[PDB]
């Protein structure tokens, strides 16, 4: 019974899960001015050509976008990382307007929305594994600003409607990932957590510099589902995002400039 209400939502969230209070929990706030420039950063290597999706689900918190990660398919290694990271799901976090919505926020600004590429790290076999472990997930995070739209967004909005609340699923195969990445892969990181319950100290956090533009209309569409399930009342899903919290003992480290 956590989410995103009064009762619920993020501020609720340490008595369930006490780590919501520890010192490695995300998202943050970039403070791009105090940034360290690394310049034995390596570039980041996103090899999502033989992706494969399987399904889109609702899962009354957000819609999960999930691959078949059973092969070496779609994988991200480089940049920060250590090993090679598989693709196994992504989703977004969005506001009720345009001026939030995101996560992760650059300088104190919020971006409408963000995506989370969700990987885990091949040394330790399978997702649920991998969250015990400090360097268990890389999330690759994009911003979304309002404007033109994403050409290549436009098959996961189309099935929204298919999966508007919370439980339902649609097939969603041969969706390819690429056409959500910008075009500049600068990023920064840092150690982080999932920004969902259970809160898990288990991410390295590499966001992207540069945003995609999704449109209006599209941004809507997200704001049609709902967190509730088929025959309960109408709450939109909107606004499923976990405000920045402390960076206490870390640094953001940029690949750029
Ligand atoms: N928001 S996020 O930090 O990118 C993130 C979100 C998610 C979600 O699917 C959010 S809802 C959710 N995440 C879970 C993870 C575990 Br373990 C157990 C139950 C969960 N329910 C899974 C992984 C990551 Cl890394
Ligand atoms: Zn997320």
């Amino acid at each position: 019974h956590w989410g995103y209400g009064k009762h619920n939502g993020p501020e609720h969230w340490h008595k369930d899960f006490p780590i919501a209070k520890g010192e490695r929990q995300s998202p943050v706030d970039i403070d791009t001015h105090t940034a360290k420039y690394d310049p034995s950063l390596k570039p980041l290597s996103v090899s999502y050509d033989q992706a494969t999706s399987l399904r889109i689900l609702n899962n009354g918190h957000a819609f999960n976008v999930e691959f078949d990660d059973s092969q070496d398919k779609a994988v991200l290694k480089g940049g920060p990382l250590d090993g090679t990271y598989r693709l196994i799901q992504f989703h977004f976090h969005w506001g009720s307007l345009d001026g939030q919505g995101s996560e992760h926020t650059v300088d104190k600004k919020k971006y409408a929305a963000e995506l989370h590429l969700v990987h885990w790290n091949t040394k330790y076999g399978d997702f649920g594994k991998a969250v015990q472990q400090p360097d268990g997930l890389a999330v690759l995070g994009i911003f979304l600003k309002v404007g033109s739209a994403k050409p290549g967004l436009q098959k996961v909005v189309d099935v929204l409607d298919s999966i508007k609340t919370k439980g339902k699923s649609a097939d969603f195969t041969n969706f390819d990932p690429r056409g959500l990445l910008p075009e500049s892969l600068d990023y920064w990181t840092y150690p982080g957590s999932l920004t969902t319950p259970p809160l898990l100290e288990c991410v390295t956090w590499i966001v992207l510099k540069e945003p995609i533009s999704v449109s209006s209309e599209q941004v809507l569409k997200f704001r049609k589902l709902n967190f509730n399930g088929e025959g309960e009342p109408e709450e939109l899903m909107v606004d499923n995002w976990r405000p920045a919290q402390p960076l206490k003992n870390r640094q953001i480290k940029a690949s750029f400039k």
